[PDB]
């Protein structure tokens, strides 16, 4: 416990030490919400693995080092607006609210994963996490428009509902891809002159299902 606790600590050094957490509220973030909360008891033995992992309903919580990079490519701040789409275990809107001290929404479409979700966030103290059950291909309009919008299922495309839901200045990260399972990894900025899209390189996530993503 403090021994699942001490094997994190290494793997956020390592992290560190390889250059994938690169500022100190990321850093800050891990070392307050350790994988182990947010995955089921029979794989918190690999939590601090830099692998991805199962959850319930065929899904699974990304690779320790996938969540650091959007995170960082995210760029928080305090008081910023993020929508997360795919919350899956809710490990990684814990941690975009430990960065941004505010409400964090974010979208599951599964209800057993709604529920897992936020259970997962009570036990480990979290209250600023609000996860929603729908389809996240069509945002939540209710809170727009967001600072970023980071998307943890794969898409065929980029949504239009989560551009419109962009602050201009804001940024979208997104799988993206012609193949459910893998994808290239996109950081869409809606900039005052225009969609400017970064590729960051190929990975392997879930498919994003819905009205603005895969049927
Ligand atoms: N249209 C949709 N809206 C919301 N969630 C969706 C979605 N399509 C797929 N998902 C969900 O996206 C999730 C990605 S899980 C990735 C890990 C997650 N961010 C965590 O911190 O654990 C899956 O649970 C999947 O059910």
């Amino acid at each position: 416990e403090k021994e699942l606790y001490e094997k994190w600590m290494r793997t956020v050094e390592m992290l560190k030490a390889e250059g994938i957490i690169r500022s100190k509220e990321v850093e800050r973030a891990f070392l307050k919400y350790p994988r182990y909360l947010s995955v089921e008891d029979k794989y918190k033995k690999y939590a601090h693995i830099d692998e991805p992992l199962p959850i319930p309903a065929g899904q699974t919580v990304s690779a320790p080092h996938m969540v650091a990079i959007m995170l960082e490519i995210a760029n928080l701040k305090p008081g910023m607006n993020i929508l997360e789409v795919g919350t899956g275990s809710g490990w990684n809107a814990a941690l975009i609210s430990e960065i941004v001290k505010t409400d964090v929404y974010t979208i599951e479409r599964i209800p057993e994963l709604v529920e897992f979700a936020k259970r997962n966030l009570e036990r480990a103290g979290v209250k600023n996490v609000h996860v929603i059950l729908g389809d996240g291909s069509k945002g939540f309009p209710p809170k727009a428009p967001y600072d970023v919008i980071i998307v943890t299922a794969g898409a065929p495309k980029i949504p239009e509902p989560l551009i419109e839901q962009l602050k201009i200045g804001g940024k979208l990260i997104i799988p993206v891809g012609s193949y459910h399972l893998w994808q290239e990894l996109l950081e869409v900025r809606k900039t005052k002159d225009g969609i400017k899209i970064k590729n960051h390189g190929g990975v392997a996530f879930v498919p994003l299902i819905g009205e603005y993503g895969w049927k």
